């Protein structure tokens, strides 16, 4: 059976997906799809906010019962926990001047200086990826050091996880005169195909009714119409 109530954890530090407003409550587009996943399925839910690197772990130990935190669906998660559908794409993807002819393939990028921070799955990808047949990768301890190397002309590119960079770069004054070079670049084992809601392999009651309610949340229309409230893009990817 299903919980009286179910907890979900999120990393409340990453709008516009997951965050906390000045009065402490939970927003984003993750909060949205929970919330309104969680109605179909005449569930109470409870949001519990969570350090990121704490979600598995707590998911496996019972703490909560799901994760929505713009949890990419890894196929190294994919070991140890299930997932819903995919609820919306994570995909990263390269950032350069407005015009720049850059694209994310081995032949345009051969001799050119890729920027990532240092740490994040960008880097892991570029490294395992590109920095290893012919392209220049270059990892940064500071994000803003990567926009502003960018400007400066010191980067041909940067590669970023797509949303952040939409909102943080793309969407400011800075970003004005940038833009995203070519497609989202997708790899299951970094990116994961998509986000979904993360959940204990056990809990295919819990998983099956979070599917059902996403599909029909989708169809009826109600998806596109949260989505609108954020993204002016297909940001379900696919």
């Amino acid at each position: 059976a299903l919980p009286q109530t179910v907890r979900i954890g999120t990393d409340t530090t990453y709008a516009p997906f997951s965050s906390k407003d000045a009065k402490g409550e939970f927003i984003g587009f993750d909060i949205d799809l929970g919330n309104e996943m969680c109605k179909r399925m005449q569930v109470k839910c409870t949001w519990v906010a969570s350090d990121a690197d704490a979600l598995i772990p707590s998911l496996k130990a019972k703490k909560i019962d799901a994760i929505i935190s713009s949890l990419s669906i890894t196929d190294k998660r994919q070991q140890e926990i299930a997932f819903s559908d995919k609820l919306y794409a994570a995909d990263s993807r390269l950032i350069a001047a407005k015009g720049s002819p850059i694209q994310p393939t081995l032949e345009s990028l051969k001799g050119k200086h890729v920027g990532v921070l240092q740490g994040s799955t960008q880097e892991a990808y570029a490294n395992d990826n590109w920095r290893t047949k012919g392209v220049d990768v270059v990892a940064y301890a500071n994000q803003d050091l990567i926009y502003s190397d960018l400007t400066a002309g010191r980067l041909d590119a940067a590669l970023q996880d797509e949303v952040a960079a939409s909102e943080g770069f793309l969407k400011q004054p800075a970003g004005k005169e940038y833009a995203f070079a070519g497609p989202s670049v997708k790899d299951k084992k970094y990116f994961g195909d998509g986000t979904g809601v993360g959940l204990r392999k056990d809990d295919t009651e819990l998983k099956a009714a979070f599917d059902k309610a996403l599909t029909e949340l989708r169809q009826d229309g109600t998806y596109d119409k949260m989505a609108k409230k954020y993204f002016d893009f297909n940001v379900y990817g696919d």
